[PDB]
DNA sequence: GGCTACAGGACTC
DNA sequence: CAGGAGTCCTGTAGCC
C-alpha cells in the first residue's frame, strides 16, 4: 500500500496570515481566552515564529507574553479554520476516493491505485502542495510511507512545508533508530514506563516478554507497537464518521454549587444541540473538569433520541451525580452527545 | 469467558 | 498557569 498523508502547516496560524498578510514574518499567537481574567487561557497553536522561542501549543497565554510580549494574539477563530480546512479537503478528494479526514488539521490519502511507485508518489506530492498553494495559498506538509503510521512520521520530519518519502528501507532503519518517543500515540507516560524497560526503540519490544509489556501498558498498546517492530502494521484509510459532538465551558468561579454551574452547563447543551445539526444522539455525558485538573464525568444512555429538553433535565441529574460522588471544586463544565441515530 | 455500560486514562491536534 | 474537541482502550461489575 502508498500512504500520502497531508499536514497543513501552523493551520489555524497561517489562515490568519492569508486572511492579513501583514502578519506574515511576525510571531502569530492564536488563544483561547477563557474569561476568568485578562490573557487567562491557553495558547492553541502559533506559527513558527512564535514556535521557534518556545511559544507552544498548550502553553498559558501569560506565559506565551513574558516570552514574546510583541508577538501578535489572536482569538480563535475556528469556524473560519473550519471552512478553509473543508475546502483544502475538498481539492485532496480529487486525488483519490480513499480518503481519510483525520482532523481539520490532516487527511490520509491512498493512492495505491494512482501511482505505481514512490517516484510517482512523490511527484503526486508535489502536485497536491502545489494545488493548495495555488487555490488557498496554503502551505502544506506530505508524508509518504506504506501505511499511516510511517507516512505521519514521515511529514513529521519534514514540516514545514515540506514532502517526505520513506520507503522500505528506512522502515526497518526506523524500526531500529527513531526514539520510540516519537511515534504516534506514545506520549510522556507511556514513554516514561516503556523506556524504564529499556524499551527506547520499536525493535526493543520484540525481544521483551510479551506478558510484560502488555503488563506495563496495556493490550492494544503492546500489539500496535510490536505490529509496527515488525513491520507488520496496517490499517485501512477510513472515512471518518464523527462519534460524539460536545462543548465544555470554563466557569468564571470554581463552584460546587447546583445552581450557579446550571447556567453553564445549560449554554454548553444548547451550543452542542447547535452543532449535532441533524443528528440525533442516544447517549449523554456530563463532563467536569475539577479544581485541580482532574476530569470527571458521568453518562447515560436511551432507548431512543434525547431531545434537547431531555439532555436539559438528565444534564442535572448527571451533574448532581458528580457533586454528590465528589467532593471536589469545578472548574469547567459540559456535555457531550453521542450514539447517534 | 466474554459481551455491555459506565467511568477513568492516555493521546492527538 | 493550566482551552477545547474528539477518539480509543481498560478496569470493574452485571449478566448469559
Ligand atoms: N494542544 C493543541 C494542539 C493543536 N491544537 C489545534 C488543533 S488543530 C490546530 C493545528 O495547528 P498546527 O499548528 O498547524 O498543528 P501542527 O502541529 O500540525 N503544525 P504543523 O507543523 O503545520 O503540522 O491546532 C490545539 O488546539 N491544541
Ligand atoms: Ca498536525
Ligand atoms: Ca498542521
Ligand atoms: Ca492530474
Ligand atoms: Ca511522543
Amino acid at each position: 500500500m502508498i500512504v500520502l498523508f497531508v499536514d497543513f502547516d501552523y493551520f489555524y496560524a497561517q489562515v490568519e496570515e492569508v486572511l492579513n498578510p501583514s502578519l506574515k514574518g511576525k510571531p502569530v499567537v492564536v488563544c483561547v481566552f477563557s474569561g476568568r481574567f485578562e490573557d487567562s487561557g491557553a495558547v492553541a497553536t502559533a506559527n513558527y515564529e512564535a514556535r521557534k522561542f518556545g511559544v507552544k501549543a498548550g502553553i498559558p497565554i501569560v506565559e506565551a507574553k513574558k516570552i514574546l510580549p510583541n508577538a501578535v494574539y489572536l482569538p480563535m477563530r475556528k469556524e473560519v479554520y473550519q471552512q478553509v480546512s473543508s475546502r483544502i479537503m475538498n481539492l485532496l478528494r480529487e486525488y483519490s476516493e480513499k480518503i481519510e479526514i483525520a482532523s481539520i488539521d490532516e487527511a490520509y490519502l491512498d493512492i495505491s491505485d494512482k501511482v505505481r511507485d514512490y517516484r510517482e508518489a512523490y511527484n503526486l506530492g508535489l502536485e497536491i502542495k502545489n494545488k493548495i498553494l495555488e487555490k488557498e495559498k496554503i502551505t502544506v506538509t506530505v508524508g509518504i510511507s506504506k501505511n499511516k503510521v510511517f507516512a505521519k512520521i514521515a511529514a513529521d520530519m519534514a514540516k514545514p512545508n515540506g514532502i517526505k518519502v520513506i520507503d522500505d528501507e528506512e522502515v526497518k532503519r526506523l524500526i531500529r533508530e527513531l526514539d520510540i518517543a516519537d511515534v504516534p500515540g506514545i506520549g510522556n507516560i507511556t514513554a516514561e514506563k516503556l523506556k524504564k524497560l529499556g524499551i527506547n526503540k520499536l525493535v526493543d519490544t520484540l525481544s521483551i516478554e510479551f506478558d510484560k509489556l502488555k503488563g506495563m501498558i496495556g493490550e492494544a498498546k503492546a500489539k500496535y507497537l510490536i505490529s509496527l517492530a515488525r513491520d507488520e502494521y496496517n490499517e485501512p484509510i477510513r472515512t471518518r464518521v464523527r462519534k460524539s459532538i460536545g462543548r465544555i465551558v470554563t466557569m468564571k468561579r470554581n463552584s460546587r454549587n447546583l445552581e450557579e454551574i446550571k447556567p453553564y452547563l445549560f449554554r454548553a447543551i444548547e451550543e452542542s444541540y447547535y452543532k449535532l445539526d441533524k443528528r440525533i444522539p442516544k447517549a449523554i455525558h456530563v463532563v467536569a473538569v475539577t479544581e485541580d485538573l482532574d476530569i470527571v464525568s458521568r453518562g447515560r444512555t436511551f432507548p431512543h433520541g434525547i431531545s434537547k429538553e431531555t439532555a436539559y433535565s438528565e444534564s442535572v441529574k448527571l451533574l448532581q451525580k458528580i457533586l454528590e460522588e465528589d467532593e471536589r471544586k469545578i472548574r469547567r463544565i459540559g456535555v457531550r452527545f453521542s450514539k447517534f441515530i
